[PDB]
Formats: structure tokens, sequence, C-alpha cells
């Protein structure tokens, strides 16, 4: 079964503006980790949005099958606890919790805070840097343990080694979100080989759809990306 179906959609920001994404068609096995790659300004971060409803959906079929977490580039942080920011409304619960902590590499950065989770962050609160709001706001979507995760370059604030660390045990294959459909934006070439499906987009449309081995065969939109235009 399919946790994501687009049949045909065409989406813009506002009626009288031209559209985004146009004539967009796929689907997305339940499970799956997918990554949306092509240059900047190809549609990919627009298709996110499409998909949790924040466009104006002009013509074509959209299926969502499950909750959806949305972690985007631009991490952002309530004016409150730490913990209350991940918890976001949820309540405690151990062990998951702290296994998120640890997960998105928090652990450090609570180490060296006033009052752990309980600091107060934000304005009125400490200041964090982009890499740490990026740990907090994938805590947050962690924790709230939606059947679908939507990341925006999600890690893009963050140091390479704990990236990597955070990739291994939050969003791969072996990741606590193993079992989530997991939809990766990005323009980084650093994880696609470990990607279940990669979607090429430019000029809001879908250049190809494979994986990384099949692409990287083709020859075409994905190689030249990869060759010419990924990070």
């Amino acid at each position: 079964t399919n946790s994501i179906t687009v049949r045909n959609a065409t989406f813009t920001w506002a009626r009288s503006d031209p559209p985004t994404l146009n004539g967009i068609t796929f689907s997305i096995p339940e499970g799956a980790l997918v990554a949306v790659v092509g240059q900047v300004g190809c549609g990919k971060s627009s298709l996110l949005s499409a998909l949790l409803a924040e466009m104006d959906k002009v013509e074509g079929h959209v299926a969502i099958k499950g909750s959806v977490a949305y972690v985007p580039q631009q991490a952002w942080i309530q004016n409150d606890s730490l913990r209350e920011n991940i918890l976001f409304g949820c309540q405690l619960e151990e062990p998951y919790y702290r296994s998120v902590i640890q997960a998105c590499a928090l652990l450090p950065d609570l180490e060296i805070l006033p009052s752990g989770d309980r600091t107060e962050i934000g304005e009125k609160g400490v200041n964090l840097s982009g890499g740490q709001k990026q740990r907090v706001s994938l805590a947050r979507a962690v924790y709230s343990n939606a059947d679908i995760y939507l990341f925006d370059d999600p890690l893009s604030a963050v140091d390479a080694h704990v990236g990597k660390h955070i990739f291994e045990n939050v969003i791969g294959p072996k990741g606590m979100l193993k079992n989530k459909t997991r939809i990766l934006v990005t323009h980084s070439m650093s994880y696609l080989p470990q990607v279940d499906v990669i979607i090429v987009m430019s000029g809001g449309k879908i250049s190809e759809m494979g994986s990384y081995q099949e692409l990287l065969a083709r020859d075409g939109a994905f190689a030249e990306f990869l060759r010419t235009y990924a990070s």
C-alpha cells in the first residue's frame, strides 16, 4: 500500500500567480525513505508545502494515509523550556523521551544548559544555535511519532559528524523512524545512496525517479545534478 498518492497535481502559491508545481504524479509506498533533490528553486521545498495543503491545489488528486510531521530547514522554537518544545502538548513518556533526546544528539547540548532540558530557550531564554534549534525541532517531530515525516534539509545547520549520527540514528534504515514514511528534501548528495527512491525535480516538475544506482547509471538528470549542482 501507498502512504502518499499524488496524481496529475498542479499547485500555486496564489490564484493570481502561475503554478509552481505542474502535473505532479508519484506514489510513495508506506515505509519508504525517499529523497527529493534538484537545483535551488526547482520546487522541492514547495512539494512538502503542497502535501501539507499549504498551497492552492489547481487540479489533481492527493491522498495522504496517516498523520504527518514536518521538519523545516528554518527550525523554530517556542518561548518555553527545551523539554516543552519537544513534548509539544504530548505527555512525557519514558524511555521514549530520553531515546529521542539521545538519538537527536541533544545530550551534549543539555549538559551545558543552566537547567538541562528545563532551560528556557527562545527569546526570553537561552540563545540556541541554528544547529541546536534543528536538533530540538527534529526531536519535537520524532516525539510526536507520526506515520509520515516530511524533512526539508532539516540538518543543514548541524555539524557534519553530528548530522551523520542523527541521520543514522533517526532518519535512515536503522533509525528510530525506520518504519515511517520519510520524505527528505535535500541538496546534499551525502545520504542519497541510502534512500529507497530519489525524485529529481526541475522547473516544478519531476524529471526522473528511481534508486540512486538506477538513476546514476541512466546518466540523465540525476547524474548531471550530482556532477554539477549537488552539495
